[PDB]
């Protein structure tokens, strides 16, 4: 139905939305990831809603319940010797409830993000995905996004 | 030929090397990186050396001038509410001469680099290269370094 910004009171579902992609991060990276509950801090998500530069976007639907949402922050670095200037949106979160994905509600969810970063004049939006992350990966992929660069790792 | 730890007297070697990877990455993607003379900082260079967690390795052969260098950090992470107590060895830079590849040099180092993280007992080595990078991509995939995770971009 709509997107917009979620206030404080949205704790609860969002935090819901959370857990079910940090359980699955959990199962696939345990070596990585905890299990907790919750799975989102409340005090992390009251900084991300008040921040100056990070704004909390949600998904609501005709009965008025959250279907999904996103957290962006507005990142600026200066022109330095060896480094250009650089102005990006970065995507920290972004969760479709499990049992509403393929209805369109990411793609819509994506547009927001990408007419705020239009808005801000950003050069780009950029966000970062685990490699076992096959769903979000064909996603991003789908949506034009495409690798700028990588973590990769030795365990001993 | 040797490894051995850099001082601050190895500045210049170090900084002849570290130009050509950076000269390589402002041609590949100039939007990021930026043409500088010196490209490397002495004082960053200097904090590197001198750093509490931090190491710069070196190798030296034929007499007596150095053929690549390495930056490592011991990275340690707390155990949080999410996420599991992590210690690794990260691998901020990492330069074999572009005269004197095919020689065995780089994985010499890397394997001095696997000794520090074994007496340091950490869970694993950990870099970031960019994607346009292939042959340091397929290097360290033929050291046995696996995609842990990626950084996606669509610029506007």
């Amino acid at each position: 139905m709509i997107i917009r910004e979620a206030t404080v009171q949205d704790y609860y579902e969002v935090a819901r939305l959370h857990t079910q992609v940090h359980e699955a991060h959990v199962k696939e990276r345990g070596d990585i990831f905890r299990s907790n509950e919750p799975t989102l801090n409340p005090s992390r998500f009251q900084a991300a809603v008040q921040g100056e530069k990070s704004t909390v976007l949600v998904f609501v639907d005709e009965r008025e319940k959250i279907g999904a949402y996103s957290v962006i922050h507005l990142v600026q670095t200066p022109l330095l010797p060896t480094m250009q200037q650089r102005k990006t949106v970065y995507i920290s979160d972004l969760c479709v409830d499990e049992t509403r994905r393929g209805g369109g509600i990411g793609r819509l969810i994506f547009e927001a993000i990408i007419s705020y970063g239009k808005a801000h004049q950003v050069d780009a939006i950029e966000l970062d995905v685990y490699d076992f992350n096959e769903r979000a990966k064909r996603f991003y992929h789908s949506l034009g996004m495409r690798c700028q660069k990588q973590t990769m790792e030795l365990p001993l």
